DNA sequence: GGGTCGGTGCCTTA
């Protein structure tokens, strides 16, 4: 029968949307849902995510409920559908009671064909009761990765949508998202109760995006230099904390660079104005927390900067994926400091042990492995998402500037010697002063001139040496014990490196 | 030389 349903779908594709043909995989997804099967759609490339549920919604007789994470997303999606003559509506707190009653009346009557709604509203026990007295044709959960990303802590009603799926077993369910690795895919199936879903995964390759990493040495200065080299094209700078995004914004506005902070601490209409100025290109740069995310419709973001490393590869992929949507060259730049990773691990140890923390820890660890990789950045991303590839890309920082290594036994002995010289007590900021024998008070107030480690490594610049110590921490030769003021202690692997018995190769740092 | 670093959003009708 399959041919009959697709022709009805093809007609909707042409009549209400004006498009000519289905693109590869669109037909197979729409076919599946039109014959009653559940579906999980992971579409990082393709741009036809919304059509995958909106077209079967218009072919099926009955109501389609679209679960949506953001009020602004609901409104934008409803607006586009009404512009196409489709009877779409949404429900949210910003409406009046009279407005909501009219939406619900249209739902009972069937005037409304697609209803956009947040999980917190839909999962109310009495609301689900009134659903039974409608003609429900399909449920589609947009940005379904929220089920897993938020359903366990931030917004628990995202994990309750399975209760809805169990209440209406004969109504097909769709989960659709742009970013999801294997763990997230199975979690969506599990928490949503999809019954043997068709799983369709498109490619994660964005050839026009250039993945770049720079080691954080003087962060603000490097961030200043990178932006001033962008010569006024649009971009986003992500940081962790609201305080940081507010500070950095003011520093760039101190130069005359068009830049504005964005975070959830700002009143909402401020958020709408910054998002709108940015999108109409009257604002060059947005400094932002993760709050600046879903629903940003801007085709010409030319750079996305991560001033702080994200928590997992999915977040990094989704965030860098906002760049170069027009297909023209764009750049992703990550300012990496291993200290930011250890800060992220603390935040994780701060939470309850168990399987959820085990996964968050592995996701974090994989992100740190992406940052530390001495191989094509694109090969790490693609394979992490299960898309097998071995050919390096030629458009990452590893491919364009291959790593170069030098014998570090000399420099690492000079460093490993000077860190034992303090008896495990100084931090990295202290220890690197003695290796370049700069003149200051505690190198005499404690008496740290009468060591031959003082003034031994002025030969090379400051970035070179703290890079060495970071490399030794990564190899397990030095620890950073933050339980005693970030002092560098020495481990048991340190021994053969001071003796010169073990060979050692170190990479030069990432610098522009 | 400076994060002393968390951060994401629905929904309120006793
Ligand atoms: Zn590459």
């Amino acid at each position: 029968e399959v041919y009959s349903q697709e022709t009805l779908a093809k007609q909707v594709l042409q009549e209400t949307f004006g498009y000519q043909q289905f693109r590869p995989g669109q037909a197979t997804i729409i076919d599946a849902v039109l014959e009653g099967r559940d579906c999980l759609v992971v579409m990082p490339t393709g741009g036809g995510k919304s059509l995958c549920y909106q077209i079967p919604a218009l072919v099926k007789t009955g109501l389609t409920i679209v679960v949506s994470p953001l009020i602004s997303l609901m409104k934008d999606q409803v607006d586009q559908l009404l512009a196409n003559g489709v009877a779409a509506a949404c429900l949210n707190s910003t409406q009046s009671r009279e407005e909501q009653q009219a939406v619900l009346a249209g739902c009972r009557t069937g005037q409304v064909r697609l209803l956009y709604i947040a999980p917190e509203r839909l999962m109310m026990d009495n609301f689900i009761d009134t659903l039974g007295y409608w003609d429900l044709a399909m449920v589609a959960v947009d940005e379904a990765h929220c089920i897993s990303q938020w359903g366990h802590d931030f917004r628990p009603e995202y994990a309750a949508l399975g209760q809805l799926r169990a209440r209406f077993p004969a109504v097909p369910f769709m989960a659709l998202t742009a970013t999801a690795d294997d763990t997230t895919r199975r979690d969506i199936v599990r928490l949503l109760g999809l019954d043997d879903p068709l799983i369709e995964i498109s490619s994660f390759d964005r050839p026009n995006i250039r993945y770049m990493l720079m080691e954080k040495f003087k962060p603000l200065d490097q961030l200043m230099r990178y932006v001033q080299e962008q010569r006024g094209k649009s971009g986003i700078i992500y940081c962790n904390s609201r305080a940081k995004v507010e500070d950095t914004a003011a520093r760039l506005q101190s130069r005359g660079i068009s830049a504005a902070a964005y975070h959830a601490g700002l009143e909402h209409e401020v958020r709408a104005s910054v998002q709108e100025k940015f999108q109409r290109d009257d604002l060059q740069i947005v400094v932002a927390t993760v709050a600046f995310g879903m629903g940003i419709n801007k085709p010409n973001v030319r750079f996305v900067v991560h001033f702080d490393i994200p928590r997992n590869i999915e977040s990094y992929y989704q965030e860098t994926g906002r760049a170069g949507r027009d297909g023209l060259p764009a750049e992703a730049m990550l300012f990496y400091d291993p200290a930011d990773m250890a800060w992220l691990r603390r935040c994780l140890e701060e939470k309850a042990p168990g399987p959820l923390q085990d996964i968050e820890r592995h996701k974090l660890n994989a992100m740190g492995a992406f940052a530390e990789a001495q191989t094509c950045r694109r090969l790490v991303l693609l394979n992490y998402f299960g898309e097998g590839r071995q050919a390096p890309c030629g458009n990452c920082d590893i491919c364009l500037d291959p790593p170069r290594r030098y014998d570090g036994l000399v420099d690492a002995q000079k460093a490993l010697s000077a860190i034992a010289r303090v008896e495990q007590r100084f931090g990295m900021g202290y220890v690197v002063e003695v290796l370049r024998g700069a003149n200051n008070q505690r190198i005499r107030e404690l008496g740290h001139d009468k060591l031959k480690v003082y003034g031994i490594g002025r030969d090379q610049s400051q970035e070179h040496w703290v890079s060495v110590i970071r490399q030794l921490i990564h190899l397990g030769v030095v620890t950073q014990n933050i339980a005693q003021h970030s002092a560098l202690q020495l481990t048991e692997a340190a021994r053969p490196f001071l003796r010169g018995e073990a060979p050692l190769m170190l990479a030069v740092p990432r610098v522009a």
